Parts: C-alpha cells; sequence; structure tokens
C-alpha cells in the first residue's frame, strides 16, 4: 500500500505536530485518514467547548496588553494606503512588485512603518517625551516562498521617538517581549533597502523581526527629526514557532485551518 | 470677526461633543482655536497617561469576550477574497460598483458573510449542533455619504446554524448585545438585494445592523442546508452612538483622529 502524492498531501493536511504517526508504515491510507480525521474532530470539539478564541486574535490581544502596560499608545491605522507612500519609503520601482495595488492611487500596506511615522510626527506636538506607540494589523505582500511567507499576514510594529532611543533599549524591549512569549532568539545584523542596517531577531533560521535604530536619511522625507527606534514582527511566524507548525499557513487567516486544525473534516 | 468656512472647518475638527462653545459668538478665531487646541492636547495627554487603548481595538476585544463567553467561536478569515464570491452572493453586475477590486480575480471583502457561510458549512461536519461563530474585522465599500459611511470600516457578524435559529432568538441575542453596550435601539423591517427581507437594528435614523433569518434561496449556492440566523454590525457606527460623534470619521481607522481627538494639534 504505497501512498500517492495526493494521499500523502491529504494526510499532511490532517497531521498535527503533536501527532507521532508514520505515513510510510504500510498501513492503508483509509485507516490513516480515519485515525487523523477522528483526532482533529476531537481537537476542534474541545476548542469549541473550552476555549473558542482564535490564535491570531488571542495573540494580538496578549501583545496589546503587553505594550499598553509598558506605556505604548495603541494605534489602528488604515490598511488601504496611498500608493504615494511606497515610493516615499525608498521602495524604488524588488519589494515594489510585491505591492497589491488598489484602483489607481492606493495600495494595501506592505508594512506599518509609514502610518506609524506619521503618528510619531503628529503626536510629538501634543505628548511628552518619549513618544511610544504600536500597531498590530494586516499587511500584504506578493510572495514566492510558501513556507515562512504569506501574502496576507499580521504585523506588530512598536516604536519610540525622543529619549531612550538607543540600541540597548531597543534590544531590551525585544528581549522583554520575546521572554514574555517564551521564545528564544538571537540578534544578527542584516540590511534592507528601506531602512539600511537592521537588527534581525532570529529564531534559528526564521526571521521573527527586523528592528532599526535611527536616525536614518529617510527621516527627513517623513518629517521625523528626533532619535527613534522600531521593530516589526510577524504574528504568524510567532505562532509558527509557538506551535511548531510545519507551514505558516497553519497560523494564517484562512478558511482551510482553524488554530492549526484542518477545517476539511 | 466673522469666521471663514476654512476657519469654521478647522474649529470643527478641534471641537468635541463634550465641548459647549459657540463658534459664532464674535470671539476671534485665534482665541477659539487656542482654547480648543489646549483642551485637545490635555485630552490626548490624559489618554497617553491613563488608558492608551484604541477605541476600535478596545471595542473589538469587548465584543469578542461577549460572544466567546456565550459560546461563539472566534473567526479571523481573509480580508482579500476571490472576486468570484461577489457574484455568488447575488451582487449583480448597485453594491457591485462599491467593490474595491485587487488584481484580476480578487477583491477587498465588502462584508463578512461569505467567509462565515463557508465556515458554517465546514464546521457542521465536526462540531455539535448548534454551530455558533462570529468575526470582527475590516470591510471595504466605495461610498458616497460622508457622515455615516466609511470606505474602510469594521464589521461584526455573528451567526448560528442548526437549532435555535428563530427570529425570537436572533432578536434576543441582538437585545443582549446592545444592552451590554448600553445602546437603545428599535427593530424595523427592510430589504436588501443579497438576503431579501432583513431586520434592521435602528438607533434613531442610524442603521446599526442588518439581521437575517434563514433559510434563503442563496443557501444552496453556498452549501448551507440548515436553518440559520445572522447579523452584521458596524463598529464605527456603534462608537459614533456611544461617543455622540458628529462624523463617523471620528471613530475610523485614521491618521487624522485618535479616539475622536484631532491629531493635527
Ligand atoms: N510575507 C510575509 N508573511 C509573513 N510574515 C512576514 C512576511 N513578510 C514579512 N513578515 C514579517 O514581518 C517582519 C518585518 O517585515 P520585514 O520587511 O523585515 O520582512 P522581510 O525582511 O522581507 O522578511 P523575509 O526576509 O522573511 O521575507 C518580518 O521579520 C517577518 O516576521
Ligand atoms: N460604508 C460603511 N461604513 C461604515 N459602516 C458600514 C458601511 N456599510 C455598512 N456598514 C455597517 O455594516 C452593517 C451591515 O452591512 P449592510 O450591508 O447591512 O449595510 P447597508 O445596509 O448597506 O448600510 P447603509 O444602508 O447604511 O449603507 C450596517 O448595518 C452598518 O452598520
Ligand atoms: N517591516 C519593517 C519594520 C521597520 C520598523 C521601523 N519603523 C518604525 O518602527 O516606525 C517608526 C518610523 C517609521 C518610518 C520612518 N521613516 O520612514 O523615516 C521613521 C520612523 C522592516 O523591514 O524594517
Ligand atoms: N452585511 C450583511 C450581514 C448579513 C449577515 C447574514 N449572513 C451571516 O450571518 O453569515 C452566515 C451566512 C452567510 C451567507 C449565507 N449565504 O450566502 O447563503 C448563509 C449564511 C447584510 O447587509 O445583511
Ligand atoms: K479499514
Ligand atoms: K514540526
Ligand atoms: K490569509
Ligand atoms: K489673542
Ligand atoms: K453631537
Ligand atoms: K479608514
Ligand atoms: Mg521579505
Ligand atoms: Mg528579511
Ligand atoms: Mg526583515
Ligand atoms: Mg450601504
Ligand atoms: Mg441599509
Ligand atoms: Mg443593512
Amino acid at each position: 500500500p504505497a501512498l500517492t502524492k495526493s494521499q500523502t498531501d491529504r494526510l499532511e493536511v490532517l497531521l498535527n505536530p503533536k501527532d507521532e504517526i508514520s505515513l510510510n508504515s504500510g498501513k492503508p491510507f483509509r485507516e490513516l485518514e480515519s485515525e487523523l480525521l477522528s483526532r482533529r474532530k476531537k481537537d476542534l470539539q474541545q476548542i469549541y467547548a473550552e476555549e473558542r478564541e482564535n490564535y491570531l486574535g488571542k495573540l494580538e490581544r496578549e501583545i496589546t496588553r503587553f505594550f499598553v502596560d509598558r506605556g505604548f499608545l495603541e494605534i489602528k491605522s488604515p490598511i488601504l494606503i496611498p500608493l504615494e507612500y511606497i515610493e516615499r519609503m525608498g521602495i524604488d520601482n524588488e519589494l515594489s512588485k510585491q505591492i497589491f495595488r488598489v484602483d489607481k492611487n492606493f495600495c494595501l500596506r506592505p508594512m506599518l512603518a509609514p502610518n506609524l511615522a506619521n503618528y510619531l510626527r503628529k503626536l510629538d506636538r501634543a505628548l511628552p517625551d518619549p513618544i511610544k506607540i504600536f500597531e498590530i494589523g494586516p499587511c500584504y505582500r506578493k510572495e514566492s516562498d510558501g513556507k515562512e511567507h504569506l501574502e496576507e499576514f499580521t504585523m506588530l510594529n512598536f516604536c519610540q521617538m525622543g529619549s531612550g532611543c538607543t540600541r540597548e533599549n531597543l534590544e531590551s524591549i525585544i528581549t522583554d517581549f520575546l521572554n514574555h512569549l517564551g521564545i528564544d532568539f538571537k540578534i544578527v545584523g542584516d540590511s534592507c533597502m528601506v531602512f539600511g542596517d537592521t537588527l534581525d531577531v532570529m529564531h534559528g533560521d526564521l526571521e521573527l523581526s527586523s528592528a532599526v535604530v535611527g536616525p536614518i536619511p529617510l527621516d527627513r522625507e517623513w518629517g521625523i527629526d528626533k532619535p527613534w527606534i522600531g521593530a516589526g514582527f510577524g504574528l504568524e511566524r510567532l505562532l509558527k514557532v509557538k506551535h511548531d507548525f510545519k507551514n505558516i499557513k497553519r497560523a494564517a487567516r484562512s478558511g482551510s485551518y482553524y488554530n492549526g486544525i484542518s477545517t476539511n473534516l
């Protein structure tokens, strides 16, 4: 009873990291699927009976409490943004072809940074130093690596402007944040076209975040005239680590999985 | 000292419903703006010091707890959906020109209903009767009435399938929900092209929700074969009522207002 690719694919959809079953044992496909179908139905029934909270929603609310309690202002900015923002962020016409365009002059935001830069500039006229804000929400990029990449994902970006915007403080916040989530990490240098040199938060070979210590030459284009620090995290990658997901689609907005459990049962 | 339209507009941006000032008193524009600028700066500084939670985020989390505690499963489905969903929902090629199209075959969802219909169908194969789910998230419609309409708004849709899907139960949930938020309402009949007859939840002349008691002929197109009930609410309209906002843009995702306070200070 060798399994076809279509049969292995269907078993992999039903398989969860907590399972310890071999698909290549010689057991017939009919009894592997039935066993997996039964476990996943029990998993969902237990979710429906005792938790009912969505993984991505629950993680957003946990992160929201963490940063609100540490003095950061909670932001909810537009997801549909001017196409003008893209070229102003230094995305030359690369990442520019990853943009989902809407009508003629607008697009789906590929990051939170530009909306947050605007808020920092505006809030600095009213609030005392330092200015601390954060946002969690959908971002959109056309991608070509279906394993750690989604086209529709969830970003956290926290940032600070004014005093205390040092590398050591930025690392300290990242450390407190990931220690709160129970995720081990290392920091390695990297570079992107938008911000220059970055501090990349790595969990093994998985990039959890890119963080930046300003100032950078891009600040003038956005009216930023003070020291600042910031970091962007992918929530679906955080869930992938936390739940040992093989595929990041297990954690994404989807009609095909609920909290890592297949919905095709 | 008569005020120009541009001056009245700027004062209205700075004015909050709790204020009791006349713009047409004869006081010079310079001292009306300064007084309003000072009050709004104090409002934001107080927010930054003692709350820091975003109105739309906080309302989503309050509603989420309400429905999770009442046995509803929390859904987070794609915001970018197939264009195919639109014609299948009965939106003939009206509301069809309100759709924000993305690339060739996709669009920004104008409602949560189609994703939730799919989840009801799938979950019914695994979970016991009745199936109770809900989602809160962005929806998108091109609009032409800048007072109670936004192009980017936030929808709550809760729905149930199986037993207990009666008009009286649907009204009972709506009543418990709005009584929890402290909003008075009345129910009046209406009709839309997608679902047929609707029960519209009205706060005065403001439509807070359209609710539907199935079955409807559209069910077959989506594989729904059981009684069901559902209702969609606009969160920005709920905030407009709760905070006595003159304009619904005070409550929207925006870089121009934080929790109803102008950010151009
Ligand atoms: N397509 C995507 N799907 C899921 N998460 C993403 C995606 N793109 C970025 N992220 C997350 O957003 C964070 C900040 O965005 P950033 O621009 O640094 O991504 P990136 O450097 O392009 O990531 P990668 O090199 O993995 O493509 C990343 O560290 C990652 O966790
Ligand atoms: N453009 C919008 N901006 C803000 N909220 C909206 C918008 N469109 C719909 N809603 C909210 O979503 C709920 C359910 O959507 P529905 O399709 O019933 O809206 P609608 O009947 O088109 O509303 P209206 O008649 O006010 O345009 C509405 O009751 C309303 O509260
Ligand atoms: N996904 C991104 C996440 C980087 C976050 C850094 N930005 C930030 O935290 O917001 C404040 C801010 C934004 C923009 C500007 N600007 O443009 O001058 C100044 C200040 C990445 O790959 O690094
Ligand atoms: N903004 C909308 C909100 C209506 C909600 C009703 N729908 C629902 O609650 O989701 C379950 C569901 C969805 C679709 C179908 N279907 O298409 O057959 C069957 C069942 C309006 O103006 O009424
Ligand atoms: K058998
Ligand atoms: K694994
Ligand atoms: K998605
Ligand atoms: K004066
Ligand atoms: K008012
Ligand atoms: K908006
Ligand atoms: Mg990338
Ligand atoms: Mg990278
Ligand atoms: Mg990066
Ligand atoms: Mg309408
Ligand atoms: Mg209506
Ligand atoms: Mg309606």
